[PDB]
DNA sequence: ATGACCATGATTACGAATTGC
DNA sequence: TTAAGCAATTCGTAATCATGGTCAT
């Protein structure tokens, strides 16, 4: 429409005179056509945009597949003829799909047994399809020329034919590649196959291939296009994509770097009133607002589709409507005009990550950079909502319409589908918002070109694939190659690190904290650590070397080579992973704005995962070349110098060389040892720190460095990796207010106990005052005990599991929300509910925080007192007040039972005899609302009510109103359904209050 | 009369969750 | 066909084991 499309390249145009260089998006494997380059027909394509805007479709042609397998060792083996007859035989086996084989000069990537490169066969194939077969043909037995491979070889080097592509010509994902000056040719219109505004092909020879460093650092104006969708469904049923239709589907398309996207526009169901600042599109039935969609997304032409809970909810249930709907037109919308895009629906499973079920749909050419995965996998929080992620860091709790009235809203006036449209408007912005504060897609460009795998698989795969796509580089840049090691079935555990006894107690006393430098792999790069320089007794006595110089023996028992025999590839990776994080950091140091530092500090914390993922990856038996050795090896280094360290530290700072005091290792957590100098000062405490961390680096290997980090003044060690303190790096002003395991940091306690534990915190350390830190302890038991804690501070939020042996509470509620709404959460979501009174086991005691809210059923207040809150603040208080003052305050002498709007079972047709108040006299037979007996106090106890009463509504009129100014709407009714906004559950809490307290005011 | 048997705390074990390096 | 590692704490539920209250004897 005019300003859709992108910018058509110069009309003078041909496929001569030009260099298309375009920073590649997506990669792609298929077949070309019946014509055949370099005796193969598939390619790779490469969908990117150029500097300018032109999309463009290069086709990677005439690469095969070459599958490395060990040369026999026979003497008729190195006769052509036997290699001719051998070929012809592999030809004759699968029908012509071999295409030759290149002996070349190559050495195993597992140990180092001298310089000498073994004879290896690297075989053609014309369809890549074909290596698997013929490589698993190498490892059964299926072969039999000559009996060379009838017993089976360990083959090589085995990857996909995408990633192989990008290692041997070098196409680091998101990276800049350039075609030369006519090398290159253009597909005639009558073949071209795609949207794109290009569509070319070259020979992988001829192109070149740009690091992503200097001049070729730049991003290319990617179109990012954030939507969402809006459908109305029957009453109290989940949308289903059969019967309840999409009316609504807002779409944000952006720029990369841009400050506003330039299009907002709404396809709505029916009529629409304007509105300001956007545009929109009413149609008359779905099908034409789909097909217009679909329109749309192939005009806008974008490359990335970002969103939440888009490829779980948006893009299936579309493309689900669509096909029952019998639009059969509409799945084509993708960067290719003929293949369908469908939902494939697979499982991620990892320890630091969870099982998932993720319903991926095979959008060709467009990246996809779903914001709930991207937040799942990068930050740790409560909830992963919209609205809670939007309150967690955009700061807005905005209404959410609720979910019941949409489908009376599309059924009225044109300003009601206004003002749906307006919702849709909003959720379909807040993505992109939320990807431009993270920086999102410019950590994941970074990570992507730092690693050299395609975006795509920062968001359905591991931290193995990167690994793994660095090694087979600098392999390949080593002439080197990665046997195919069949995974072991499993192992229980390998002995990891020695965890220092924690000295309990609280700590006056500044304790400066020294910790390592990438711990990890600063072993690995200092040693000669790695899968090419793992020898053993055998082969030192054979090669016959010599101790300390050129081979060493680790504290594990494993044996090594120093870097006078071979350097490894672990080591050049690890220094690639700490040069990235070292400028990562040090944007981070030249940065001021408190958000951005902390998307600068996640994207340091993610480069120094990859860095500790090498670790996990040698020593991950689940996954390929499992090297056991090296992890143990550096666990064994780690443990030792880490006893090594707090020896040395113990020794040098003492009474005998002329300190003050005795330096003691108060606690140690595997790399750091937080030493008490025992100087009260902080400013002595941190240049003593800093000589002994200096000190402590001078006595190591030169990659390997101490590092004086932090002090704590007021320190709290509760137990073992579990601790609390300020956080001094300069000695004029604390940091903030560290707490390391403790139940306030944690996601499966409830938002009470973090506030509790932080007030506390506060309390004790930075004012230094026990006595009002009880005090409110006190005041906070005395409101759980009676009902003054809003619901939204009660609410456990725990991670839902595949399978489960012992049940469990969240377990159970998920199934019964199943049985009972119609549709619960998966696996892999955060379940959230508050524990209800009752007698039966504590996992049939769970509900949802809604279903509390509406029937109004009280909460285990006891649970939340003893279980909840009794144990953390007992274990940060007794090592100040003691054990038995800490627990004295814990004790139940004030209780209050509800027994209020719980109509049911039994609670309905009960009586309340209304006895007299401040003496609870059942002889109240004379009316009013106090006994003969203590009517003196008349005077007192409607004080206390009207005071009440007066609190009550006070907090009704602020809660309500302020409902009113967030809805924006004075006139109209707010019926809001968002359940993050801290002011939901307190509101209709202080009504019913109210209400009830003046019912009893009404008594006089 | 003497243990028998049922009911009620200690103790151990392990699943489940989360966080610390 | 695909998935970094381990160390550590805390809580819930069951299984098992010591010990007492009361009864046929
Ligand atoms: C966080 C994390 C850590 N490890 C291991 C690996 C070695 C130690 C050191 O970890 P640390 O976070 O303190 O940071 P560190 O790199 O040692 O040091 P600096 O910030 O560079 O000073 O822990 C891991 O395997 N996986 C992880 O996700
Ligand atoms: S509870 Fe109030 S502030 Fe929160 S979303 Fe609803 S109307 Fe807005
Ligand atoms: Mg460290
Ligand atoms: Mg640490
Ligand atoms: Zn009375």
């Amino acid at each position: 429409l005019s300003s859709f499309e992108r910018k058509k390249l110069p009309t003078d145009f041909d496929p001569s005179l030009y260099d298309i260089s375009f920073q590649q998006i997506d990669a792609e494997q298929s077949v070309l056509n019946g014509i055949k380059d370099e005796n193969t027909s598939t390619v790779v394509r490469f969908f990117g945009v150029t500097s300018e805007g032109h999309s463009v479709l290069c086709n990677v042609t005439g690469f095969k597949n070459y599958l490395y397998v060990p040369a026999p060792n026979s003497s008729d083996a190195n006769d052509q003829e036997q290699i001719n007859k051998f070929v012809h035989y592999l030809n004759e086996t699968f029908d012509h799909a071999i295409d030759s084989i290149e002996v070349v000069s190559k050495q195993s990537i597992w140990g180092y047994s001298g310089d000498t490169k073994l004879p290896f066969w690297k075989i053609y194939v014309t369809y890549p399809h074909m290596v698997n077969k013929l490589r698993t043909a190498f490892e059964r037995g299926h072969l039999s020329f000559n009996s060379w491979f009838s017993n089976g070889t360990t083959t090589y080097d085995n990857i996909a034919y995408t990633l192989r592509l990008m290692v041997d010509c070098g196409i680091v994902g998101m990276s800049w590649i350039t075609l030369p000056k006519g090398k290159y040719s253009m597909i005639e219109p009558n073949n071209r196959v795609s949207s794109c505004q290009l569509e070319v092909s070259i020979n992988y020879r001829n192109l070149i291939a740009h690091p992503a460093e200097g001049d070729w650092s730049h991003t290319a104006p990617l179109r990012i296009m954030s939507f969402s969708i809006s459908c109305a469904g029957r009453i109290g049923v989940f949308p289903e994509p059969e019967y309840d239709p999409v009316i609504q589907i807002a779409n944000v398309v952006s720029i990369a770097g841009a400050k506003k996207p330039f299009i907002r526009n709404v396809f709505t169901l029916n009529t629409c009133s304007p509105i300001t600042g956007s545009m929109i599109f009413s149609h008359a039935t779905e099908e034409e607002m789909l097909s217009n969609w679909r329109n749309f997304i192939i005009k806008v032409d974008p490359d990335v589709i970002i969103g939440y809970n888009t490829t779980n909810f948006d893009i299936p249930y579309l493309l689900n409507r669509a096909k029952a709907l019998k639009v059969n037109d509409f799945p084509y919308f993708g960067r290719l005009k003929t293949v369908k895009q469908e939902i494939k629906e697979s499982v991620f499973s990892s320890k630091a990550y969870g099982t998932r079920e993720t319903k991926n749909v095979n959008i060709d050419g467009r990246l996809q950079l779903d914001l709930l995965q991207f937040i799942q996998r990068e930050y740790k929080l409560r909830s992963y909502t919209l609205n809670a992620v939007s309150a967690h860091f955009l700061g807005e709790q905005k209404e959410d319409v609720h979910y019941s009235i949409i489908s009376d809203l599309q059924n009225g006036d044109s300003e009601t589908r206004r003002r749906l449209a307006v919702y849709c408007l909003k959720d379909a912005y807040l993505p992109l918002r939320l990807m431009e504060k993270l920086m999102a897609l410019v950590n994941y460009t970074e990570m992507a070109r730092v690693t050299g795998v395609p975006f795509s698989y920062l968001l359905a795969r591991g931290q193995q694939i990167k690994v793994v796509s660095q090694l087979f580089r600098k392999c390949l840049e080593i002439d080197t190659v990665i046997p195919n090691m069949q995974s072991q079935a499993s192992d229980d555990q390998y002995e990891g690190a020695t965890v220092i006894e924690p000295i309990r107690g609280y700590y006056d006393v500044p304790i400066a904290t020294l910790d390592f430098n990438s711990l990890y792999p600063s072993i690995m790069m200092a040693h000669n650590l790695c899968y090419t320089t793992l020898c053993n007794k055998a082969t030192v006595e054979r090669l016959n070397l010599k101790i300390d110089e050129d081979y060493v023996i680790t504290p594990n028992g494993d044996y090594f080579v120093t870097t006078k025999r071979r350097r490894g590839i672990l080591p050049i990776i690890l220094d690639e992973l700490i040069s990235a994080r070292k400028r990562a950091k040090k944007d981070l140091r030249d940065e001021k704005d408190p958000f951005k530092r902390d998307v600068l500090n996640g994207r340091q914390l993610a480069l120094k995962i990859s860095a500790n993922s090498v670790y996990g990856f040698t020593g991950a038996t689940v996954g390929k070349l499992p090297c056991l050795a090296i992890s143990s090896s550096v666990t064994a280094y780690g443990r030792t110098m880490i006893l090594k360290t707090k020896t040395a530290v113990q020794e040098k700072y003492c009474i005998k060389n002329g300190y003050k005091h005795d330096a003691v290792v108060v606690y140690g957590d595997t790399d750091s040892v937080m030493v008490k100098f025992g100087t009260t000062d902080l400013k002595e405490a941190m240049d003593l720190g800093t000589e002994a961390a200096k000190y402590v680096s001078t006595l190591f290997k030169h990659p390997i460095n101490l590092e004086f980090e932090k002090a704590y003044f007021p320190y709290l060690l509760i137990n073992k990796k579990r601790y609390a303190g300020l956080f001094w790096t300069n000695p004029d002003k604390f940091d903030k207010l560290d707490q390391k395991g403790l139940a306030s940091v944690r996601r499966d306690s409830c938002s009470l106990v973090s506030i509790v534990m932080n007030k506390v915190l506060k309390k004790i350390l930075i004012e230094r005052n026990v006595d009002g830190a009880l005090a409110f302890v006190r005041e906070t038991i005395n409101d759980i005990l009676h009902n003054r804690v809003d619901i939204s501070k009660l609410i456990i939020s725990k991670t839902l599991a595949p399978n489960y042996t012992n049940p469990q509470p969240h377990a159970v509620l998920a199934e019964r929300m199943k049985r009972r709404e119609g549709v619960g959460p998966n696996v892999g979501d955060r379940v959230d509910y508050v524990i209800i009174g009752g007698n039966d086991k504590l996992y049939n005691r769970a509900e949802d925080p809604l279903f509390v809210l509406e029937n109004n059923i009280q909460v285990d207040s006891r649970y939340y007192l003893t279980n909840q809150l009794q144990n953390p603040i007992i274990s940060i208080v007794a090592p100040i007040i003691g054990d038995k003052q800490a627990n004295g305050m814990f004790v139940v002498k004030s209780i209050k039972i509800n027994t209020g709007s719980q109509k049911g079972g039994l609670m309905s047709f009960i009586k309340k005899v209304e006895a007299c108040k401040s003496c609870k006299g059942p002889l109240r037979k004379g009316e009013g609302p106090l006994c003969s007996n203590c009517l003196a106090r008349s005077g007192e106890l409607y004080i206390k009510a009207l005071y009440d009463v007066r609190d009550l509504e006070e907090k009704y009129s602020r809660l309500w109103t302020q409902c009113q100014r967030c809805a924006g709407n004075l006139h109209s009714e707010v019926l809001c359904s968002n359940k993050n906004c801290d002011i939901f559950y307190m509101r209709v809490k202080v009504k019913k209050e109210l209400q009830e307290k003046v019912e009893q005011l009404s008594k006089w």
